[PDB]
């Protein structure tokens, strides 16, 4: 019914056989057949299907109001499976600032296979309409994006994609199914790095894909069985487990995000703050129209590299590590950690200043996180 | 020193920190950094590297006398990573009868990306030399093959590939590193479905790749990090564990294989038997030159479909399931289970008769397995 | 600092070696020694200590403001370890209505070893003072208790125990360290069935013990190493993981508990309601003095057995199963499931009527849980 | 049929529901009930029973030709459960040189509960008959024992126990069910530290108990459910897995043991060698009558402490660690590691000289292990 209930009771996450209230971990590769071709419960080889992976697929299908779910060994494995729906000569439109691993896969792997790619600022959807070529097959958007949290209108992207015969894809990692459901907005395929909020405990690398489209689902299933980037049963189980607390975690994170943003906007050592909840943020109205909460990723500007490093060292509760969506609050400097390969002046032009800090808000106490960052900002 | 010792002490499979005599299971996704860019032990994100996966990679590199190892979420994920070394327009030569999942990936996925593929009978290596096009980049061989155990000369394939500038790849699943080491024979890349003998307990779906080539290793690492078909830590641990008993298991299996083949050749209800140990087998001398033992996969002909099904039902210790390399002995009918999509007359032409039976010998008692199959054959 | 922060950053739950932000799972039994007796990090045999178990012990010590932690294979293993601090002829005072497994262990196992036991209504602490014999060594209390949630004054029990030289023990399962810390109130030893709220996901059977007493800790360590009821590394890891969300879960549960109690008190098909938050509840003031929140266990009276069974069948979000502290809301009938062995008239005398229902509130949406139970109560 | 077959197909280690050829890992604590008291498959709470633990219990019952199996969190947890069959005032006869953890539990824990214990040299069974008191309830023997491998006649111990109404128990760790089956010889209860050979990979701490006695089984079940020293599902699964290779491992170990003993007896730096295969060993005939193979534990005398330490440092394939039954060969000095608490002169009197070395033979190559130890012995 309501979301926190659906998180607990949605999907199949009990054992029909023994009644176990948690999904059994089928650490197995093959299955007995009573007669050639007669499978007791549909299973014959774990690559093709595994009952624990099936459980987590069922969960992500349910939570995104889709019909079919797919678990891959990582977010980029999910993304590659989706891109492999295309053929050489086909063309993809993506938002200009996609995740660096997505960019790296597309421009360094799939263009070698004849996939054509254009990166486009989708904060104006007419920019998509201009980018459409006769060969364009796919529209792939993240919203909001990293690390500047640019918002793209999901419903209009869906309409554009429908009118031009495009497979529409949304990378919904930053919002999770708890706050944003692209399938409800006409999108064909939604995916996630479950490594982030869904697993939620920094202990699983996984990707999840959902669709309501039977034919796209058949093609994704064939790709996943042929290229084999499948999530194992232990990790599927840990995903199912971590998703149970997703609503509580996201809501704690959102409370903290509101307070932290008030603090950041007030503080003199902080310049621009990037987050879709700020009403002056580009496409704020759009985000509130397609989502009923916020991501825990915030970026803000301190003065320079040394200010940023001092910030990191002076916090007690912000941890320096890769990834986002942990229980811990994480802190990073994109210009040094994710965009250090881009030349400095291009970084500056794009907004990736040396003092740009990205925090991923965790589930620590709101007051502690506000106070800790402030006292660290006070030391500049 | 000797192989059973190297299986126990080869690779890094203890914890340097605590002294744990088994590899810790790093069920983790990210790692603390003491300063931006300073990684305590080289780890920063589990997709890129994970210490348990690193352990199993170290093992497969050691066992194949390579320098670099790679663990993927399945055998076909390893194969796809290797194929993604190529670009559109490049061409691959494979043995005509490759594993059906390899064939399916190549002809249904990678040709859509402009990879050109020719399937060629490599039991005569000059057939490779004829198939070489100006665009040919890769030579990929299984030996022995499924389900008829056709043998390909690995060292000559390596020489051909060297002389023509081809990346040479051997799928070494059926023999394991215990009996056959393609890298020692000049091959550039060796891979395995670790789902089969290496894991050895029917409880892990995994692939493993080894190379001594620094530049090929860099490209494989980049592909694996960008497309993300990585083996998880729990499965890496179970692989490391199962590999410990590989020598003992393979040797039990080989003893059983010798006895079972004597029985099969003697029995009147059995016609042709396919296995490289039979001296009349094509390229028997070649196999004995490149290997010092045998695969546990045998195929043999009974009269028809009903004979085969009666065989399956009458055995007590042969289990009907997919996969091979279990502790259990497995039995299957290719014509119904792996080649049922091919038209019947093509099946017949290729040797896949309705009565062709494939067994994968397990580690049960030799006498029990010989006697059980015989009494089942006696009921025809 | 504040509790939700301490839950994330309290204890040692990262890897010092690799920087892994989660505790590695040391699925290992023994450890290399560089020289006889020189242990790299203190480990020599997993029964005696295991680094994953050490992590969870560190967590429970931190969360209870103790100094030493101990993980056992179940709550009753923890309880038995504590009771084995005593010698034959020694005497224990417990609250009259202890958990049935505690009662069963004490009266059916440990009295056969000469441990003397008296069950006493500790809601009046002077009742403890009367029960003190010259042989009395231990005072063991649960608060609040099952299934009627009787409250015992922890601080006065601590004072009594100090003055009479008793080892004081509190079973703190129902409240968790998040709401009640008996060690801060003078108690010598606190324990938990971590099977319930701490693990919190119905997927671990475990016990946890904490103390600040060095000498009691030495004796508990010796007992645990000699009788061997140790929690394994995988379960220790899952405990550490589940404890991260304990504050969020308990707080969601508490919000639901307040609303559900308002509903129950209003409903005509419900008679008495048992929960320490009700101001007419015996020792309500005491509970609010020793705790800053509430357990999720509520009991209430419907009319009879058939009413109770109809309730169970008519709910959509209350699940019929054993245990408490799940993410799911659980429902049970003590008179049939936990006290069916007691004669009916004794049941009635004790308050365990046929229509006594026990719910353990989960983390589903508050409104859904209130509405679901009401509409089920409406069908009576 | 034959033992290696029974190891693979004995017990229930597949999933009836999905056909999974390996036991699912029920990482769960509780089970749904369709109606109050109606359990779908007999499960209601994992402490009481868990389907993965049930699988391993089934295996150990099968392998010991018993009827009931029990998995505990460690060998000493199994031993304590068995001892808790007794009441205060009851008396136990054990062999004089029992495992130090058994001795420590009995004399430091259970005597505090009024259990009386006598340690007796059972290599002459009439020594048991003399030790029998009117209060004697249990006869507990290890054979062969640690570290001097003293052999006790199991069948005569069974007869004595029957005639005097004693519960007879054999700790069968060192021999495993593969070579010695005390239940077939009249013994009431057999147990194991599965930490050693059965798990076989140094990655599980576990105990296993088997019996054919329905009433003893009821009492063991009640004890295990009340005191709660249960083996978790992940460890139960790893036990089931490791037991598959037990025959192959034990047989490799036995081949190595024969060769290593020839070498040791020949070498001039080695004095006495203790192992039941040596024909001059006390009760050699008895051992060959009750077993059809050998333990992998050997002890032998070098000259002194410095010789022993030089031996340890000079080997390449003998690892210094606690425990036995690994895949690795392990080496230890009892006088320093397991008997360092006993005064020196008592050590000497008992045979625990400073130069007494204990090796546990692993599954490395036989020649490597013989040669490695010899060249290390050559450096003295
Ligand atoms: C309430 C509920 C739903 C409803 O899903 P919506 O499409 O969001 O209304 C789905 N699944 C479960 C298990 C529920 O309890
Ligand atoms: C003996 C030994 C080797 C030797 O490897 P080969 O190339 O086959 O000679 C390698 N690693 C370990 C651990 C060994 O013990
Ligand atoms: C704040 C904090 C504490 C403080 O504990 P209290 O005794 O409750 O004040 C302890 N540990 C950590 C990690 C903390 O962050
Ligand atoms: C052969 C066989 C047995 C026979 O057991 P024994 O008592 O040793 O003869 C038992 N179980 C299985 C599965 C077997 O295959
Ligand atoms: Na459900
Ligand atoms: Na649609
Ligand atoms: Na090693
Ligand atoms: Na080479
Ligand atoms: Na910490
Ligand atoms: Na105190
Ligand atoms: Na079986
Ligand atoms: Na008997």
């Amino acid at each position: 019914s309501n979301k926190k209930t659906k998180l607990i009771h949605g999907g199949h996450t009990t054992d029909d056989y023994t009644g176990a209230v948690t999904t059994p971990i089928y650490q197995t590769s093959t299955y007995l057949q009573d007669d050639i071709g007669d499978l007791r419960q549909g299973y014959e080889y774990s690559r093709t299907a595994n009952p624990t992976r099936s459980s987590v697929e069922s969960v992500i299908a349910t939570l995104e109001n889709g019909k079919h779910g797919f678990a891959f060994s990582s977010g980029v494995a999910a993304i590659s499976a989706v891109v492999m729906l295309l053929d050489k000569g086909d063309h993809i439109i993506l938002n200009s600032d996609v995740y660096g691993g997505t960019y790296r896969a597309l421009t360094k792997v799939f263009t070698r296979f004849g996939i054509e790619v254009d990166f486009v600022d989708t904060t104006h959807t007419d920019s998509i309409v201009q980018a459409i070529r006769p060969t364009t097959k796919m529209l792939f958007i993240e919203t909001p994006s990293n690390p500047l949290l640019r918002v793209t209108d999901i419903k209009k992207s869906a309409e554009i994609a429908k009118e031009h015969g495009l497979i529409s894809v949304v990378d919904n990692t930053f919002m999770t199914p708890y706050y944003q459901n692209p399938l409800d907005l006409g999108i064909d395929i939604v995916l996630h790095s479950a490594t982030k909020y869904l697993g939620g405990h920094s202990d699983v690398v996984a990707g999840l894909v959902a669709t309501s489209d039977d034919k796209l689902a058949e093609r994704l299933a064939f790709i996943s069985n042929s290229t084999g980037g499948i999530l194992g049963p232990q990790d599927s189980y840990l995903l199912v487990r971590g998703i149970k607390t997703l609503g509580l975690r996201m809501e704690q994170i959102n409370r903290s995000v509101i307070e932290i943003i008030k603090m950041l906007q007030a503080h003199p050592a902080v310049q621009q703050v990037f987050h879709p909840s700020i009403e002056s943020h580009l496409n704020h109205d759009v985000h509130m129209a397609q989502a009923d909460g916020h991501t825990g990723v915030i970026a803000f500007e301190v003065k320079n590299t040394e200010s940023a490093k001092q910030l990191i060292k002076a916090t007690s509760y912000y941890t320096l590590a890769e990834s986002l969506g942990a229980v811990e609050s994480l802190i990073s400097v994109p210009a040094l950690m994710t965009h250090a390969s881009i030349p400095a002046d291009i970084r500056a032009k794009e907004g990736i200043t040396d003092g740009l800090v990205r925090i991923s808000v965790g589930i620590e106490d709101t007051e502690d996180l506000v106070d800790d960052l402030k006292q660290a900002l006070d030391t500049l």
